[PDB]
């Protein structure tokens, strides 16, 4: 039932218990989350006009929580997701297709988005996962009625940070994490922890912003794991308990498959374990 809050001083032992007997109890917990939100329809996403707008025909937003474009011309594959501190803290979306990248940027403009987090590569092992939907160098480009120009790019080993100016009628930061395999996990907990803390620092510096956009290719697994870690890290900094189950449960109420593999659910626990070890020390 919805929430499994663990005292910080009990977390190390809780996670051992979950891991005992080849993850027996961790598997049981993750399976329970499988049913959350499952009563909800995705009729709009299924409309024939919309077929070409979904990257995966079986990963679609719930009607109840989908993001609507101004006006079916209102459709984009994206969902609002609550966070630690407000109900539309994030918009999660699929990786834009060549034919929906104009819709993606229209959404970014309309929802006052200032920060976009991308956790897939464009092509992974030669499988296309996401269109390269921003400009390639400093040359400007139109996307629908908007013009976008890259102002800066900072390449680091595990992520790249870009800043764009957008003209419509704003500066947008793009955080591109380039070392997270689809259906898998990063090589270390430290890498994603550092990435999340970095993005949260920028979000905290973004007065006035609408939701933060987070996406991978389908916008469920890496996306959901990123959001869950962002929420649980804030819990750790402010609170005496941590509730990984409850975070993933709240995500699942809002979009299908959030935290898409059991290894990703394990990884959330390993990140929390690693942070608490460093702290209570
Ligand atoms: O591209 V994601 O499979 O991690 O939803």
């Amino acid at each position: 039932k919805t929430s499994c809050p663990i005292k910080i001083n009990q977390f190390e032992g809780h996670f051992m218990k979950l891991q005992a007997d080849s993850n027996y109890l961790l598997s049981k917990e993750y399976e329970e989350l499988k049913d959350v939100g499952r009563n909800q329809s995705c009729d709009i996403a299924l409309l024939p006009e919309n077929r070409g707008k979904n990257r995966y025909n079986n990963i679609l937003p719930y009607d109840a929580t989908r993001v609507k474009l101004s006006n079916c011309s209102d459709y984009i594959n994206a969902s609002y997701i609550p966070g630690n501190n407000f109900r539309r803290e994030y918009i999660v979306t699929q990786g834009p297709l060549p034919g929906t990248k104009d819709d993606f940027w229209k959404m970014v403009w309309e929802q006052n988005v200032h920060n976009i987090v991308m956790v897939t590569q464009c092509v992974e092992k030669g499988r296309v996962k996401c269109d390269h939907y921003w400009p390639a160098d400093q040359d400007s480009l139109y996307y629908g009625d908007l013009i976008l120009q890259m102002l800066s790019e900072s390449v680091l080993p595990e992520w790249t940070i870009r800043e764009f100016k957008i003209c419509g009628e704003r500066l947008i930061r793009h955080f591109h994490y380039t070392v997270w395999p689809d259906h898998g996990v990063p090589e270390t907990t430290q890498s994603l922890i550092q990435f999340v803390r970095t993005v949260r620092d920028y979000i905290n510096r973004s007065p006035g912003a609408g939701p933060t956009v987070v996406h991978c290719s389908a916008g469920v697994g890496r996306t959901g794991t990123f959001i869950a870690l962002d929420r649980i890290l804030q819990q750790l900094d402010s609170k005496d308990s941590v509730d990984i189950y409850g975070a993933v449960h709240d995500l699942r109420l809002h979009r299908v498959h959030m935290v898409q593999t059991e290894c990703q659910y394990v990884y959330l626990h390993q990140c929390v374990r690693d942070v608490l070890r460093a702290r209570k020390l």
